[PDB]
């Protein structure tokens, strides 16, 4: 049995919505983790992934290297964030996906108390580098990225690394939706009842 | 099928001769003018509109770092709809950038022309008209609408013109000629049968 | 009648070489503009791209935006370049290649100069966008490089971007000599004795 | 069909009963040992080179900024099979990185890895045993086992493990009896024998 676990960073934002439809369609459930400022700005983006199926979960509140992690900022912007999504969809959201991704910012230090704090923390096995394909027609940035997360689909599980806020990304889901599906996928949100463990630094305490 | 003649960098001492050419094959064509331009030649721009031409944008400045890398864009385009509306008494929507869409107009620029109500177009054919300038105009102007006429091939096509050039308004009549053996159609945009033409392939413009 | 004008930007480098083989295995030739600090240390390469029929042409010393345009040492340094490859190749080469494309930095004032100092000046029609591929398998990068570069040869002419110092660059050229050969180009260097302008400013003083 | 078993990150306490099982069950595998543990458990190291094994280099200080920022890779991976020869009288060339070639071995340090000599390998099939940790070790070595057997479909695999961790050793046993079963050999790597295993697809390695 195959699983594939789309996650979609730094948003929501205004391609949020057209990408919500388009799982909809598929009947394809996914996982979101936001910055607590498109958390202010479109929370009815937030109850929408919610009320659709999908975990929200939480990616930071400033998305900035420096304050997260050399000043350990990490567990107060994580949890600052899931304030606001609680006060938005009534639970609080234990999983983190730390911007530009563990390694190598969330140090021993950090990772102990991102333990202590009750968190979780995913990074990814595919990063479909959707964000790097802004300079090209977005057709055809599409094409690239769906190849791109295709060709990398092999292990039973797979968590997929994309963006909802740039649109060659929200325009390649459709083509990846098809394509591992007819690869034998099924497209899961992420559920805390059944963690298990997905980072950089092998640690299955998140 | 179609064909959309478009004139790039005007009004200018050629847009009248221009005109006329156009009217006597009663071919409606499409005009992007710049706001200083439209400040200065009111007139032809009346007359573009008057005689069933499209007039559309581009912009202010014709500037590449103020619309681009400083995100002017929708604010000179806005601005020169402005001038416009004060002369034909419609608002158009539809802009040419200059240099191209691609890749001076970015996702958030993209986004700001759609949010502002503007649909944004390139073209299929590139006159080149801008290679013979300052050139004998009629050697140049047989060059330019040998360009033009053979790379017309699919169903409807835009092209890149400006009558700001001498040799581009003296290639004019035969392309017009050309075309029309090649089965197609002289027609000026029409905003309610709006379809995309532009590099990012961005079907919201 | 359709030419194809490959250029190769800030070479020459590790993996020119192997380049100039599969241009002399394909018998196709090409142009090369270049850095003065790479001409210095690989100067066997630059007479070699030279001896093998491709034009060499210039690309500045420093590649440096701000001392290119802003300070408006772009003749300068085009001048001083072209006087290195002179000392290898015995011939000064007129083309120059402005880093990061002559829009918008190579102004009014600049573009004076440039005319007045007898040199020609070139961008692009095509930019295969090699360079950004940096991050993902090079056989893989390499092939959505040739569908970049493959699927927008349409006009007579077209001159294309690339960069001879990037590997997943080198390993596209084969693919795309390929395609175009079928879509019935042929593979020129450029040749000041049929000169044409080609840049954003529309200038066809240069 | 020839499977290549590989463990990262030692020696280490279990390193000595996971060569009896290599050796109990006629099976050569390929260490890639680091350089702490080479100073600290060099009969080991001595060990695993006499019972025909390959051992090669996981770095010096397993850190990811370090090897990749700050390009020490090369640096480590020298100075490591520097530590290595003295026991074993040869320098090997194969190195692991740490955490993988994606995306840290840049086009930069690609280079240097071939200047220097070196090739690197990554792995076909990650046996996730670092999942199982401090966890019921019978428990965890059935799933390991599974895991790897699971994905044994290419006719050569390269096999990530770690011989610092007990579920894993646990583990290997039952792997043997499995890929023996789908008619692999187990086989060390020689450099003589060298293919490229990376995942950029850096034939060079
Ligand atoms: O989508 S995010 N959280 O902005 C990213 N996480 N890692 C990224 N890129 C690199 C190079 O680490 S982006
Ligand atoms: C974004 C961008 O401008 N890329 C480049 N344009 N020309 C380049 S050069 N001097 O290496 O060939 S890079
Ligand atoms: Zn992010
Ligand atoms: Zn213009
Ligand atoms: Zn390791």
């Amino acid at each position: 049995r195959k699983v594939a676990y789309l996650t979609f960073d730094d948003g929501p934002g205004k391609y949020t919505a057209e990408l919500l439809n388009t799982l909809k369609q598929h009947d394809a459930k996914a996982t979101f983790f936001l910055i607590g400022a498109n958390v202010k700005e479109f929370p009815d983006l937030v109850k929408r992934e919610n009320a659709e199926g999908h975990y929200v979960g939480m990616h930071s509140m400033t998305h900035n290297f420096a304050k997260l992690y050399k000043n350990g900022e990490y567990v107060n912007e994580m949890k600052e964030d899931q304030g606001l999504i609680a006060n938005i969809i009534g639970k609080s959201p234990k999983l983190t996906r730390p911007p530009y991704g563990s390694m190598p910012g969330l140090n021993e230090g950090l990772r102990n108390k991102v333990v202590e704090g009750g968190f979780k923390v995913w990074d990814w096995t595919i990063d479909s580098l959707d964000w790097r394909y802004n300079k090209m027609p977005v057709d055809a940035a599409a094409a690239q990225i769906a190849q791109n997360v295709l060709t990398n689909a092999t292990k039973p599980q797979e968590v997929i690394l994309m963006h909802d806020i740039h649109p060659q990304s929200v325009a390649a889901v459709p083509a990846i939706l098809k394509g591992l599906k007819e690869k034998g996928y099924e497209f899961e949100a992420y559920h805390e009842e059944s963690h298990f463990p997905v980072n950089f630094w092998h640690d299955n305490r998140m």
